[PDB]
RNA sequence: GCGGGGGUUGCCGAGCCUGGUCAAAGGCGGGGGACUCAAGAUCCCCUCCCGUAGGGGUUCCGGGGUUCGAAUCCCCGCCCCCGCACCA
């Protein structure tokens, strides 16, 4: 009822024994079982959710270890990032919420907290807080191989470097433009986290089509922005806003210089949009009105009409009008007021492509002049003739709308007849400080082109050779290998490894964390050398890492690298001998949320660097976890820490309670009651073993059948379990290995109550041996203990895994047992529906011919006659004839099963007394006298009974 | 919009992939009992409708397709949850 004292007792034992620190020579390679999981991001305390992500790889690491495999399951810490950093400053500024998140939620000694201004202190207190919680939950972790990330772990960064350099040899590293939420303070990116409000506002690509106003001296553009590049061929006039103001200014890019007239604010946004915008003249709004402007794409010209619906803060302000479609084109058109010039109400109305010159939708509702109620009916039309929209215009036709909206915009952008202005869908996007968010273009912005189709095949070509779990995720993965472009593999803030060819740039997290799986492979010997200054980080070069990953074994490259690095040759050989042994990585665990990224980048980077025969061999993912329904939010506070939870329930309980709940990608919900109750059950299990532990290990006994049964179910549960596990199917496993055996055994007991012979002992004592070895992975502590209470040998953790035993199998007795069970059920019902008391009942089974022989034949014609023909052609069977209607009935309930022949004997053997004891009635098997029409007025598996 | 997966009995949640043995695993909630003045706790039993002899009827979102037979396989419809990029 405690185990806290025991838990520790063993973590120390396992630890010191260095039992979970595999040795390659220990076994051949086809025995190895490398397996990893994503190193957490030391930023706080892992909660129950992350708890699960880790148990699973352990549970399997243990399991397979007992299974006889040379298992390797390490763990390290991931810190390359920016949250920690930002967090630091925040507690510095003595932030009320962030401090509450560490003072109450993650509970940190009021004192220690304050020392957080230093990021390294946050990457210190929690690195420690992890390794301890992992070890306090008893993971088969080989700490020999352990390291943290960033430029702070020199040998790793060198590895990471080698990687990225090797990423240019293939040309997967590129530079280019790149939008990104931003804070106009003094400068700072907004990674979808700093925004003090609405961070879900999408990044629209309103492209501006530079219309021409070649009046006075010369040229000047009025770039209107439309999300429908197709409407160009339907321009019928321009739109601006008299009220709001605009400006004239030069706009320079790479070299090309132009002079634009757009919204003041539109200047602002663009000033960041990677273009120097030196102002020149402000307008008043209606100024632009009057002038005409030539439609760039076509050749025609148009007038600049004034409007009220044109939002200034939205895009350039200038909107190309095409009333033939966009229902917002007729709002100001419906002229009636008094402005100035006149005559144009009779301007032709062309149209691109329910009807034609649409307007049966605008007034097809209840719209008067200018109402935002149309802000919807304006994009309702956009969809209809979007998927269903044949093209008809002076230029090329036929193709669908989703084609010109990519034949025009592709052409204009190409001929510089249009440019793209990035702008939000809404205005509610504020920064961390308080400023209003804008968008900026990054020229440099390094990339990793997960686009290059020759690589995006190399990947897809691997994934099919891998293994997925669940398997119903195979799709999602492929699908992602497709819809994936180039990812910005670097930032400017936080910790991480600096780009070996642009120290200004800091390699971001999810980009460096993709092939470390192979660093562990040598992480040991490096901590060895690193341990006592016998390692010069520098000496660890691209040239270096290459020998120990690709370059086949050349005795000299070792000698050559010996001096170059300052490391013994034989130590290098071993290092590479390690990797070559441990890779490929049989499995890689992680949550499902990392499929649409890391899990994937993981396959890519891999196929890009490792000799194919080193490609991942499979991936297993898992669901999230909640807490009493409500989702765990670091901010709301309802979050159970892993450790904080191991403390109030105990590792073994917690551990199993998790697997207990779900498998694969299914989420789980942590409930207090549930866990408490599973706890009691654990104890009952605990105790029980302890008892059976007494029983002498005598053996050689004469077990009755009820014993062969509890022994059959053991065998059953043994097998079913072996499976669920082979397939990371925890919930199931636990249902077999635990809740099953439990139940089956409680019955066996209830079954053989008041009994206790050299045999009932054997069963019980041997059950114990197995049962214990089975839960070993879920609850490794109380088992290392109970394994001791029983005869015991070596650590339980290294104990071979129990596989079904030579027969000991009895589908038959298993069958007979449910039979008697069912009989009981029947009698119980017969009485529950009528009589009262009566000391007894009478019932008879059946016999071959008269019955059974029929059924074991019907079940081989499954028809109606062919059987009846097969039968009447037999004496002592046709002998009843008119009664062989047993075939009719028997037919309308599908075929048969086996023959629980000794049947009546089971109803007899060790059942007779039990049954009567439980039913509290006198049982009389196969009588002679004929009661209520008893005698052979019965069927197989359903004997006839008569109470009274 | 691109895309991934789905809808089950009072609820939560299996089972559908290897159709028939599913009235439908498990849990929770509800109820009766051993209890024995009295909180708790363990175990047993019932919980879709009906039933004065172990039975009968209707069930797995709507409608069809396929089959001797579908919660289970195919199609159309409606509906629901999830990622989209530098953010771990």
């Amino acid at each position: 009822l405690n185990f806290k004292a025991i838990e520790e007792k063993w973590q120390k034992r396992w630890l010191e024994a260095k039992i979970f620190e595999p040795n390659i020579r220990d076994k051949p390679k086809e025995k190895k079982f490398y397996i990893t999981v994503a190193f957490p991001y030391l930023s706080g305390h892992l909660h129950v959710g992350h708890a699960r992500t880790y148990t699973i790889p352990d549970v399997i690491a243990r399991f397979k270890r007992m299974q006889g495999y040379n298992v390797l399951f390490p763990m390290a810490w991931h810190i390359t990032g920016s949250p920690i950093v930002g967090i630091a400053e925040r507690i510095k500024n003595r932030d009320p919420k962030t401090i509450w998140i560490y003072r109450d939620v993650y509970k940190v000694p009021e004192e220690i907290l304050w020392t957080f201004e230093d990021p390294i202190n946050i990457v210190k207190y929690f690195m420690k807080a992890a390794k301890e919680t992992f070890i306090r939950a008893g993971f088969s972790v080989d700490w020999s191989r352990e390291f943290y990330t960033t430029s702070l772990f020199p040998p790793f960064s060198k590895f990471i470097e080698w990687q990225f350099w090797k990423l240019k040899e293939k040309g997967y590293i590129v530079k280019g433009a790149h939008r990104v939420r931003w804070d106009p303070v003094v400068g700072t990116p907004l990674g979808d986290h700093d925004l003090m409000e609405g961070e879900d506002v999408p990044i629209l690509d309103y492209i501006i089509i530079k219309f021409e106003l070649r009046e006075n001296g010369e040229v000047i553009y009025l770039p209107a922005a439309t999300l429908r590049p197709e409407t160009v061929y339907g321009v019928t006039n321009m739109w601006v806003n008299p009220n709001a103001t605009y400006v004239k200014a030069k706009v320079r890019r790479k070299d090309k210089e132009e002079t634009w007239i757009v919204s003041k604010e539109a200047a602002y946004k663009l000033s960041f949009q990677d273009r120097e915008i030196e102002v020149i003249e402000e307008f008043k709004g209606e100024k632009l009105i009057g002038k005409y402007v030539r439609n760039p794409v076509s050749g025609d010209e148009v007038i600049i009409l004034p409007a009220e619906f044109v939002d200034p803060d939205n895009a350039t302000g200038v909107v190309m009008s095409v009333p033939a479609h966009a229902p917002f084109d007729h709002v100001a058109l419906e002229d009636l007021k008094r402005e100035t010039e006149i005559l144009e109400k009779y301007d032709i109305d062309p149209r691109i492509v329910f009807p034609a010159v649409e307007e049966v939708n605008k007034l097809g509702i209840k719209s008067q002049k200018d109402k935002e109620k149309l802000e919807q009916a304006t994009k309702t039309i956009y969809k209809a003739e979007y998927h269903k929209g044949i093209f008809k215009v002076p230029p090329y036709e036929g193709k669908p709308v989703q084609e010109v909206k990519e034949a025009i915009a592709k052409e204009m952008l190409e001929k510089g007849i249009a440019e793209i202005m990035y702008e939000f869908a809404e205005k509610n996007v504020i920064s961390r400080f308080g400023n209003r968010a804008v968008i900026k273009i990054i020229h440099d912005q390094w990339f990793i082109d997960y686009g290059n189709p020759e690589w995006k095949e190399k990947a897809r070509k691997a994934l099919e050779r891998m293994k997925i779990l669940p398997e119903t995720r195979r799709a999602q993965f492929e699908a992602i290998i497709d819809w994936l472009d180039k990812k910005a593999c670097a930032r400017k803030i936080g910790l991480g490894t600096p780009l070996p060819w642009d120290p200004e740039w800091v390699i971001e997290s999810l980009s460096d964390s993709t092939i470390y799986m192979a660093y562990y492979t040598i992480s040991r010997h490096i901590n060895k050398l690193r341990q006592e200054g016998k390692l010069d980080p520098e000496k660890l070069t691209p040239e270096f890492f290459d020998y120990i990953f690709l370059e086949e074994f050349s005795e000299d490259k070792e000698k050559e690298l010996e001096k170059k690095t300052g490391i013994p040759a034989e130590i290098i050989h071993e290092m590479k001998e390690e990797f070559e042994y441990w890779y490929p990585l049989d499995w890689r665990c992680s949550g499902k949320d990392l499929i649409p990224n890391h899990l994937t980048f993981f396959i890519f980077n891999h196929v890009a660097i490792f000799r194919e025969e080193h490609w991942p061999k499979g991936i297993a993912v898992n669901g999230f976890g909640t807490l009493e329904g409500q989702k765990m939010s670091k901010s709301k506070g309802n979050v159970l820490n892993f450790i904080d939870a191991i403390e109030e329930n105990g590792a073994d309980v917690v551990r199993l309670y998790i697997m207990s709940l779900a498998e694969h990608d299914s989420d789980f919900d942590w409930r207090r009651k549930e866990v408490g109750k599973l706890r009691k059950q654990i104890e009952r299990f605990y105790e029980l073993i302890s008892q059976f532990a007494e029983y002498e290990v005598k053996g050689n006994v004469e077990l009755k059948d009820i014993d062969r049964w509890m022994l059959h179910r053991l065998n059953k549960a043994i097998k079913e379990t072996t499976n669920a596990l082979e397939e990371f199917r925890t919930r199931t496993a636990v249902q077999w290995a635990f809740y099953s055996i439990m139940n089956d055994l409680r019955w066996y007991l209830r079954r053989t109550e008041g009994r206790d012979d050299e045999a009932k002992r054997y069963v019980l004592r041997t059950l114990a041996d197995v049962w214990v070895r089975l839960m070993a992975p879920f609850t490794p502590h109380i088992c290392e203990e109970l394994w001791e209470k029983l005869g015991g040998e070596g650590f339980v953790s290294l104990a071979k895994w129990p596989e079904p035993v030579e027969e000991w199998w009895n589908e038959t007795i298993e069958a007979e047992e449910e039979f008697i069970r069912s009989v009981m059920e029947d009698i119980k019902e017969i009485i529950e529906v009528a009589k009262i008391e009566n000391a007894k009942r009478a019932y008879i089974y059946t016999a071959e011919d008269w019955k059974w022989k029929v059924a074991e034949v019907v079940s081989e014609k499954r028809d109606f006659k062919s059987s009846m023909e097969e039968l009447m052609k037999d004496s002592e069977i046709r002998k009843h004839g008119k009664e062989v209607a047993k075939i009719v009935q028997k037919l309308i309930k599908e075929r048969t099963f086996d023959v629980k022949r000794i049947n009546e004997e089971k109803a007899l053997r060790e059942a007779k007394e039990f049954m009567e004891k439980e039913l509290g009635i006198e049982i009389i098997i196969n009588p002679t006298e004929d009661k209520g029409g008893k005698k052979k007025q019965a069927m197989p598996l359903k004997p006839a009974i008569f109470i009274e």
